């Protein structure tokens, strides 16, 4: 039915953290307690001032974002919210058909804005869907703001729904997209400032990448925004 999604939501909310595992699409889910914090990663576990607690609230991980057992994963979606290619399509498939059913009820999503759904068969409780600017390698000032807005609008939903862990993919990067080093600068600056003001509202913000190129870029710049010594 067009509204079965509402029931699944309630079925999974009623489940204990343990019970929920049986229905995940994967056996190899990644527990939040197994994701190194930046503090740990900077020690080799596999002007901004040093802030001990902030270094425990941010993580960089190269992994499959669909497998992360967190309160929400962010989907770098298209305006339709009905999926398509890239990680978006992998999220739809992994979450299963009820995710798409829920998305069918929503409006189209504007650039720089976000909407929340259930996570269904994902280890994640929720998916926060956002539409990034298309920069064609040459972002304008307005597109830089749109990119930042994707992260901030997503975090607004996280707060509204009292969620405490979130993973972001590399929104807007790719061929015809936002230059990767520039995008990482915007992301790290945005998350550092946001955490300074909303520190205690979350337990973890995770930058979850799939390309080694993106991993390297973020790892090289993390010490600037989050000094460890």
């Amino acid at each position: 039915t067009s509204t079965d999604w509402k029931e699944a939501k309630s079925f999974l909310k009623g489940l204990s953290d343990k019970q929920r595992e049986e229905h995940y699409f994967c056996k190899d889910f990644v527990r939040l307690k197994k994701i190194p914090t930046w503090k740990e990663m900077a020690k080799g576990v596999a002007r901004y001032k040093k802030d001990k607690q902030l270094n425990e609230k941010i993580s960089l991980l190269r992994s499959d974002i669909t497998k992360l057992e967190v309160d929400a994963i962010v989907n770098a979606a298209n305006s339709s919210l009905l999926g398509g290619g890239g990680v978006d399509g992998c999220i739809h498939r992994a979450a299963g058909p009820l995710l798409t059913d829920e998305c069918r009820t929503l409006q189209s999503c504007k650039t720089g804005k976000a909407k929340i759904t259930g996570g269904y068969r994902l280890p994640a409780k929720y998916v926060i869907h956002t539409v990034g600017p298309i920069a064609y390698g040459e972002p304008s000032a307005s597109q830089a703001a749109e990119l930042r807005s994707c992260y901030l609008s997503s975090l607004d939903l996280l707060l509204e729904h009292r969620l405490r862990s979130v993973a972001f993919p590399c929104i807007s990067t790719g061929v015809f997209g936002y230059p990767c080093e520039a995008a990482a600068e915007i992301v790290l600056a945005t998350l550092r400032e946001w955490l300074e003001q909303h520190k205690d509202k979350v337990d973890r913000l995770i930058i979850c990448v799939f390309l080694e190129k993106d991993e390297d870029i973020y790892r090289s710049r993390l010490p600037h925004y989050f000094p460890v010594a």
